[PDB]
């Protein structure tokens, strides 16, 4: 319909199929979901972009860099272009100094608070324009306009359109300089347990998923099978009751990586994989409490949080009540 840009959204963590597209493919490409806003930036044959959102509308903070822009004229003429016909680039809009969504909030609004192009006082009544130096971009694939247009799945499977993002990346690097232009981080995995080493080392990083490609499927249009979200998207509850540590015979950790949570069902789930940050946190609040015996770890490790009514998530659920990857979200 009227550029209707229909993006490939990932389905939410089906274990079953992410191990079928692995035993067919050889392996598995996972990139980091990166928490940004996405942007489908459309650049037509007339040298004219648009910098659209995942539905099809503006992005208030990006308006300005719509229109025409001779700079497109030059890369669709380039050799290295291979979308002459107009291409439209998908990737994650993330914004440099703040966090995310603060970032977001940033490209949604329109009127000011200054991270302003005008720029390089306000009270209101100001269109805000984010300025370009702010923006780093995170690619993930491009289309032929025409496929974008049509709403067809653009027959291109995920191994090779990161070759055609990093052929598209220098040209618009070259003459678009004043964005920051890359390429998503991606990994490839052969096997489940590299799968959720990669996983849980990212949400260590505060990054909380994945993004699990299937290597062999193409970019389909909408919410489908073939990219899944490798995130906690189920929450759930229970009461802390201790404390689960950390790995000291063969791991990262020496301290505090989650907690043993007792589920309404009275299930006893461990509820780990967070964010270093958290981790940190969390050790000290045991070591400062257990310090009213000075030791840590008639005496054992006094846990100032048993008892402490939580909030878990986790991605799936097994026949036999299983929690498939749960992590701690917060206490309530
Ligand atoms: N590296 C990545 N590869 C593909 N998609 C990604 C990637 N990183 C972030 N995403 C995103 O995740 C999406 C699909 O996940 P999801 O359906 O949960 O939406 P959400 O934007 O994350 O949250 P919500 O829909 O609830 O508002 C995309 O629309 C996109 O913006």
């Amino acid at each position: 319909v009227n550029i209707k840009t229909n993006p490939f959204k990932a389905v939410s963590f089906v274990e079953s199929a992410i191990k079928k597209a692995l035993d067919n493919a050889g392996y598995l490409i996972a990139e980091i979901k990166y928490d940004g806003v996405r942007g489908n930036i459309c650049v037509d044959n007339t040298a004219n972009s648009y910098w659209l959102s995942r539905v099809s509308k503006t992005i208030p903070a990006l308006e300005h860099l719509n229109g025409f822009d001779v700079r497109w004229k030059r890369l669709l003429n380039d050799d290295r272009c291979f979308y002459k016909d107009g291409f439209m680039l998908d990737g994650e809009l993330m914004v440099k100094g703040v966090d995310f969504n603060t970032g977001s909030g940033l490209l949604r609004t329109k009127w000011t608070d200054t991270k302003n192009q005008e720029f390089h006082r306000k009270k209101d009544k100001v269109p805000f324009k984010l300025h370009t130096g702010h923006l780093h971009i995170k690619l993930y694939a491009i289309l032929p306009l025409h496929i974008v247009e049509s709403g067809e799945d653009c027959d291109v499977m995920t191994l090779l359109m990161q070759e055609h993002v990093k052929n598209m990346l220098p040209l618009l690097q070259e003459y678009f300089p004043e964005i920051e232009w890359q390429a998503a981080e991606s990994y490839e995995v052969y096997d489940m347990v590299e799968l959720q080493q990669l996983y849980e080392q990212k949400r260590a990083e505060g990054h909380e998923g994945l993004i699990v490609k299937d290597p062999m499927c193409i970019y389909k249009r909408g919410k489908k099978s073939g990219w899944w979200k490798m995130k906690p998207e189920n929450e759930a509850d229970g009461i802390i009751q201790g404390l689960v540590w950390g790995t000291k015979g063969l791991a990262n950790e020496g301290k505090v990586i989650g907690f043993e949570v007792l589920l309404e069902s009275g299930r006893l789930v461990n509820a780990t994989n967070i964010s270093r940050a958290l981790m940190d946190e969390f050790t000290e609040t045991v070591k400062e409490a257990t310090l009213s015996q000075w030791g840590f770890f008639d005496a054992c490790t006094i846990n100032p949080y048993d008892g402490w009514a939580c909030q878990i998530s986790y991605m799936e659920e097994t026949p036999d009540g299983s929690l498939r990857h749960p992590s701690f979200v917060m206490f309530r």
